[PDB]
RNA sequence: GGACAUAUGGCUGUUCGCCAUU
RNA sequence: GGACAUAUGGCUGUUCGCCAUU
């Protein structure tokens, strides 16, 4: 039983629904913001990563849905793709309760025209990245005149000099009659003073202070720039870590870090803004189920990112901006959990360390460098498989399960995550077995149709 | 130098562009037709099959595009989704003189707002089926304003029942003022007698009559319906082709017959309106370019297209029409080759072999059934999809070079490459398939990364 | 018969389905 | 720096590019 009942507001189809997820206590974040949003109010909120803001503000702008009515009610910003994904991947869960209920994602890298086209049947709620977002406002295939709630994730972002001007070209679209809700892990004093521009009377409610982190053990390694690569390779084998992301300043950086890694078989993928995004999608779908061991990345994966039980991040490069820092090792140390975070510092980056220390309040632990030199290989312990039809196909991962473990006679302790994708379905099998589901499938049948499936990298 | 310099209206670019593409001489129906086209005469046409018809009513549209006028100035219709495509695929190496000449297909099974978006740059030729282009008329993403030339391809089958209304109401877009081309293997009286309604004035140029096809040999068998397929498996492993299409009536026919070649190992993919669009396309990749042995259609393969050197046609059924069974037939003996054509006859269906042998001149080869074991018909060939396409920016050159360079393929392992407009499919053989997906899933091609798909 | 065509979404991790109207 | 964004096409089967204006 949920302890959200206690809110008194949430109808009991969201109950249930909460209970079926595995809902069962408020966080803090939860806790302290819920009742103001689902009273109408505005709020800034300020709590630590991985605490649970998504539902935060899910649930409140949820409880403000009227499926009967087929226009646009809720809108969440996000500042980068597969956040803005992530984000309505969540809410489209914790909409079960409500039948019906369209939720569509609109950023870049997707052609314009398919979303022209699901945009005749107006969405409830858009999750967007500001650009593209902007663009179908601006050609009149977007309408916010229902709108009731606006959410910025990342609001901090958000609100920086970057996307200020975008930001301010969407509201023009808004109803001044809105609820505003801004969530962020940090919160700079000059971005959270001028946040009341985009809001109307709003609840200040900061309940960590910016140096209240996840429980995160923090290791520091000084090195020269060029003894960085043999220096991670090194720490990967040492740790032999289950997943990791490294995080780089470039996209330079970002793919030559990959490419040494994957040269001494340490099982790397990379994500950054020169990829297509179809591969952006696929690396993120691969890394979070287990089809490779480290993700390179630059802060593209900074803020949001929800990798599950996340063992290891290390910072490669020092972020230029030390909220930046708090979000990545905030990859790590999720809903409960603990982690590990790696910085390197050679030494035209010790002030950014030293900047560091003294916002989060923490001693840097030096450490010295490592005993064995000694270089061993990661391998992955499954493999993406790429069915095509995905959620316009109706087929679900019980379809999926059902076909790999009957004719085509798999075990089901070998099937790990099934990702459901508008036009894809991403199913991950141990990799010894990962051939023989392909060809197998391939001739085999999934939901009484046949199918086409392939075998990613 | 090309024959088509006896023109004296084609562009020098034109001329080089026919050398390089290997057409060297005029086949009839172009050197009867082209003349008057390219003085902009309305014509109808009847040529047998096989005979170059795309690039008699291609090379007359080209003359008269603007390459600067960023309008559409021709428009080809064609009865079946994979054949605009193919029109389209040979209008374009013939448009290899004019650069940047924007040629789009318009069909169903694509979705609607990719199409759209590729249409704010007005294509100056669109090859299309009726339906989807319909569609796009009425919603005012397409403009005829600025044609000048209209082809219908397989002219007795757009101008049938079935498609008189959907034509018409394209027509009703197009301007009266237009060059009006019409093209056929087969033009029943009927139908000819009518098709003036869309012409100003038109040229009637027949020089093939009806009966008078390409160098096909013809044999029938009688057998019940019952002993079709079996009668077929044991033709199959006779006669070992290369390369087959079986021909059946209905799509469930032709799905049931490709299941039992598959059971006994004849490599078989099927090809019917109740398969996926995508399904539909990959499986003419496949059959082209050799991985799949025998390919099973209803009629939506019976007209224009072109697989190159087909060894033998079967009609596990006879088409309702006989001119139906002229265009089956016509898929083998293309381009100056010969071709085999079987057929099968049930009882009930005798009538349709007898109109067949009236309107061919045709005395009918009845043959005895074998005297025979089923054997296997392996494919030679497996083919890689490559995501990317001409979007990508992808030519052949590209891929090959790939292959052969650092992948470190053999150049006599790889077969046909077709260049889609999202993807690159590409024939190597089985033998090193698996190597070539494997080794090009983790190399590059073009400088950038790709990822690539082994269908099967 | 065969073509042409066939909107947009919601739904249990052992499939072959069940719903909504835009 | 990194996000957001980044139109539509043409180019001769041994790639890593070259062009057009919408
Ligand atoms: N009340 C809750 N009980 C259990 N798990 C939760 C709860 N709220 C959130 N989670 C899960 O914990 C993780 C926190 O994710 P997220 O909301 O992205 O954190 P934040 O946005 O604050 O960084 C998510 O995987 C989410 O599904
Ligand atoms: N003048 C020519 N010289 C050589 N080959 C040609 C010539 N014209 C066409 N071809 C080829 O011969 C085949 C005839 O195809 P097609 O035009 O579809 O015939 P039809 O449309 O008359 O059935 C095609 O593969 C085409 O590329
Ligand atoms: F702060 Be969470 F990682 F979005
Ligand atoms: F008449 Be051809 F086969 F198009
Ligand atoms: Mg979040
Ligand atoms: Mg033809």
């Amino acid at each position: 039983m949920t302890a959200f009942s206690t809110l008194n507001v949430l109808p009991p189809a969201q109950l249930t629904n909460l209970n079926e997820l595995g809902y069962l206590t408020m966080t803090p974040v939860q806790a302290a913001a819920l009742p103001a949003i689902l009273a109408g109010k505005d709020v800034r909120v300020q709590a630590k990563t991985g605490s649970g803001k998504t539902a935060a503000f899910g649930l409140g702008l949820l409880q403000q849905i009227d499926a009967s009515l087929f226009q646009t009610q809720a809108l969440v910003l996000c500042p980068t793709r597969e956040l803005a994904d992530q984000v309505a991947g969540e809410l489209r869960r914790l909409a079960r309760f409500l039948p019906n209920t369209k939720i569509l994602t609109l950023c870049g890298g997707q052609p314009f025209g398919m979303q022209r086209d699901s945009l005749q049947h107006a969405p409830h709620i858009i999750v967007a990245t500001p650009g593209r977002l902007l663009d179908h406002l601006q050609k009149g295939t977007v309408s916010l005149d229902a709108l009731n709630t606006l959410v910025m994730d990342e609001a901090d972002r958000m609100l920086d000099m970057g996307f200020s001007d975008a930001i301010d070209d969407v509201i023009r679209f808004a109803p001044a009659s809105r609820q505003t809700l801004l969530f962020s892990a940090t919160w700079p004093e000059a971005i959270a003073a001028i946040s009341g521009r985009v809001q109307r009377d709003p609840l200040a409610i900061e309940i960590d202070s910016t140096d209240a982190l996840p429980p995160i053990e923090q290791q520091f390694y000084e090195t020269s720039s060029k003894g960085k690569i043999p220096l991670l390779q090194r720490l990967l084998s040492l740790h032999q870590p289950s997943s990791c992301v490294v995080f780089c300043n470039t996209k330079k950086d970002c793919q030559a870090v990959c490419d040494a890694l994957n040269e001494v078989g340490q099982s790397a993928l990379s994500l950054h803004g020169d990829l297509e995004q179809r591969d952006r999608d696929q690396t993120l779908v691969r890394f979070a189920n287990g089809s490779a061991r480290v993700l390179v990345a630059t802060d593209v994966a900074a803020r949001g990112l929800d990798i599950k039980s996340l063992e290891l991040v290390v910072n490669f490069e020092l972020a230029w901006d030390p909220e930046v820092h708090v979000h990545r090792i905030g990859r790590t140390a999720r809903a409960g959990n603990s982690g590990l975070a790696i910085s390197f510092c050679a030494p035209e980056e010790a002030q950014r360390a030293n900047i560091i220390s003294d916002m989060l309040q923490i001693k840097l632990n030096w450490q010295t460098p490592p005993a064995n030199s000694s270089i061993a290989t990661l391998e992955a312990e499954m493999a993406t498989l790429c069915i095509d039809g995905g959620k316009k196909a109706k087929m679900r991962p019980g379809d999926v399960l059902g076909a790999l473990t009957g004719d085509i006679g798999l075990d089901g302790a070998d099937i790990g995550k099934i990702a459901v994708h508008p036009a894809h379905v991403y199913v991950a099998v141990r990799q010894a077995v990962a051939h023989k589901a392909w060809k197998q499938l391939q001739g085999g049948k999934i939901k009484g149709k046949t199918c086409r499936v392939r075998l990613l990298k």
